[PDB]
């Protein structure tokens, strides 16, 4: 019985979710108990690079009618803005577009609303500095007068330019700019934050303490964790980490924004889910000594046996003799296909078990080659032994890869598989060729050839140019690599 | 003079959708091109369970799809491939193929093809005990089904043995293709990649060479802008390979293009000013088409597809300035298409932007630690071009940048995976050469942020990739450690 915010915020760079996957979202988090949606795709002209610029008559039919699934399903929405490169704060014409706009927005029936200033220019114009001490000071200003003029609603949020550790100057404790936000921002404003980093792997319990201390109310967490509009482009089906149940009394809120793709982010909200509601009722326990919950690998494997549902199940008649052709058939996705799905695609800053242990496996074999190649007579018998026992459940495994896509491939209903397929189709090609290769080591005695497939190499183009460079980009080490005989 | 160019839709992964399908065919006519080949992989219809009937929902939309190219004057053709669960000696399974095409023979289609592609040599024994060979099956059953259907004016086979590679032993003595040749009828149409599947040129002497075999001259299905096969890179390049000689030595070319639809501009305009470039010729480095011409052709015309840049308040001269997006532009489109040239070759601009950023990291060693026999042509050598270098890696940003300020954004968006991933490592470089060139104002280690994200090799199938076998050469770059220690002992 205490109000907390914990849901999705559609804020990546990209191409944005349309509405029947919008309308899933909310089926979903209703589902799993969860209450709250922020719309503030980067790629919505008028949400931010052209802010001042009203919505069109289509685009206020799509924008009600979404606002009206949300109510339907029990989700609080909230319309987001980022004036910020372009807006000049002193200027009261400038102020009043903003306000129009917003009433545009309360007019297709929204309640709840929020302004960010995140990512922008720490610079005003003179005219602007001329009216404000300080670059806090101006977003202080109109935030305040903005919330006041619509009304004081319940739920409104401000996300400041310094929105996590890394990004205050010049350290947390003291930026005179969150300290401004802190004593000036009205109390009923909450304030979004990333934790000690932009996408940071830990939210420690005593960044909280400190960032609570100086915005002098406890924070809702934009969590950047599984998004990945950042580098370049990887996927992550894992679960939620890395941010204790000892957070939750300490929170208004935690907000997931996660992978662009959308049908990615199940395991990223239905983990989420399990989280929150596993220690929601908890009472601040003073764990930085100063006055059987969750598992992420459990929650994981709740999700994936869940996410099973939703692939569906796979595609008079001609019978075959038993000396005829026989017919192609089509298998149902497996759970450990999932498990091992998210293990391949799992965190940005590690990978999940099954995955680990493949490439630990693949690292072994490959550093022991020799131990197989004519060489010291036998050398050793069961050294031997091993490297090939050894080789071939690297090989099985690879197998089970190979497998996964292909279950995947034939499930009838394909918009889950094809929604993340370049991701999928890039790891199991080049586990074909990694199998090849750990079978050429097992037989390079009586030959000294080159390894080499379909006598392309093909391997070496991936990325194409992109790649290219990347790969010459510094590396520590060079035990490993593997070179080529000519 | 009757000669098959166009497009083949012909790829592994997520077919073209029925909107699609009629701008390609717009877009063909405007150009002057007259075929298309249905043979998505992805149609459970057309190859897996290629026995069902379609339903009415998409009896319904094939024949809107086909009333579509009637509209815009392409021939439509029908492929269908059986070949991984077919049984050829059974007769209930011949009449089954009949009655498939018989049902989208309705739907109003008048031409057709059968597809043994990317399958195996391998009978099953009821067919053993019939067919002297796999050819023999293929052949036997294709010929029944083209006479069945009163020998089509246009009628295709694609064998399983498609190119120079896939033969065995060997093109001019393969008796798979001897077979083909002898015993397929005349009246039938031969696919063909070239000598290799993804073919890179398609020399004069290899079309004699197989023309000789299958004993007429074949279509070519031609893989060069495909990615089917590997879904890193894309192909914006001008068509370009192959010898306006040989349009009088084949009967006809069917590119297959990139997965994403809207990359395939460039690909297909190319070809078309190919064909015309010398649609009546005889027999006995190509004068009559340049790459380089037709590519700027090209994308001067693709330019006005991507439309207009987006765009009562104005600022003081002491306010805050508007935010402007910008259009793009031509050198946009150059930069862009020559980062993502051929699967073979990259662009002058891209293929120069990388023999440049090779150099300066080869001669870092000039400006890591002070200044001695450091000239004009060793250390201001070096800081010169290296700023050169640094402006261009700004290029590339912009060509995002304004890409993603266009009005319409489908273009982009179609291909958003590859020209995200470019501008973030070309971002990620310049940011190393920055550090190179001043490894004297202090001694870091190159970082961003605080860590090296580069390294993650986009994702766990980039730290297989490395592992895989290496050139020998392209010299390495190392981190050097973190120089402070925490421990008295060594």
């Amino acid at each position: 019985a205490r109000r907390f915010l914990c849901g999705v915020v559609e804020g990546f760079y990209g191409r944005p979710w349309v509405m029947e996957q919008r309308k899933e979202l909310f089926r979903r988090l209703q589902k799993w108990e969860l209450n709250t949606y922020l719309y503030a795709p980067k790629d919505d002209y008028k949400h931010r690079m052209f802010w001042r610029e009203m919505y069109s008559v289509e685009e206020a039919e799509q924008l009600m009618t979404l606002i009206s699934a949300a109510r339907e399903y029990e989700i609080e929405f909230i319309y987001a803005i980022s004036p910020g490169l372009d807006i000049t704060f002193s200027n009261p014409k400038e102020v009043s577009t903003l306000k129009r706009k917003l009433d545009q927005v309360s007019q297709f029936g929204c309640r709840s609303f929020a302004l960010l200033f995140d990512d922008i220019d720490h610079n005003m114009c003179a005219a602007d500095k001329e009216v404000f001490s300080s670059f806090a000071h101006a977003q202080v200003s109109i935030t305040n007068e903005i919330y006041q003029y619509l009304g004081e609603p319940e739920t409104f949020l401000f996300c400041p330019t310094e929105y996590c550790g890394t990004f205050c100057y010049p350290n947390v404790s003291q930026s005179p700019y969150l300290r401004t936000v802190g004593e000036k921002l009205l109390p009923g404003i909450e304030v979004l934050w990333t934790g000690p980093k932009v996408v940071s792997k830990e939210i420690p319990v005593e960044s909280i303490e400190e960032v609570s201390k100086i915005i002098k109310r406890a924070p809702v967490i934009w969590d950047n964790i599984h998004a990945n509009d950042y580098d370049q482009k990887r996927l992550f089906l894992g679960p939620y980490k890395g941010r204790s149940t000892e957070l939750i009394p300490r929170l208004k809120g935690v907000l997931t924004n996660p992978n662009c793709e959308f049908e990615a982010n199940y395991v990223a909200i239905h983990t989420l889910a399990t989280w929150y509601k596993s220690n929601m009722n908890g009472v601040r326990k003073d764990v930085v000594m100063t006055d059987v919950l969750y598992s992420p690998q459990m929650a994981l494997k709740l999700a994936l046996t869940e996410w099973l549902q939703e692939f569906g199940v796979p595609h008079e008649q001609f019978v075959p003799g038993p000396n005829e052709k026989p017919l192609y058939t089509a298998e149902p996705v497996t759970l450990e296909d999932l498990q091992l799905l998210a293990d391949l695609f799992y965190l940005p800053y590690e990978h999940g078990p099954k995955g680990a242990q493949m490439l630990r496996e693949f690292q072994w074999l490959r550093a022991n080659s020799s131990v197989v190649s004519v060489n010291c007579k036998g050398k050793d018998s069961a050294k031997i032994a091993e490297w090939r026992s050894r080789a071939a459940k690297f090989e099985e495994m690879c197998g089970l890869v190979m497998g996964m896509f292909t279950r995947l491939s034939n499930c009838a209903n394909r918009t889950i598989l094809y929604d993340m397929y370049s991701y999928v189709w890039d790891i199991k090609s080049i586990m074909s060729m990694v199998k090849s290769f750990v079978q050429w080591l097992g037989c390079r005695s009586h030959s000294s050839a080159q390894f080499l497939i379909g006598d392309q190499e093909p391997w070496a183009f991936r990325g194409g140019l992109a790649g290219e460079f990347q790969r010459l980009l510094p590396i520590d080490g060079a035990n490993d690599l593997f070179f080529q005989p000519p």
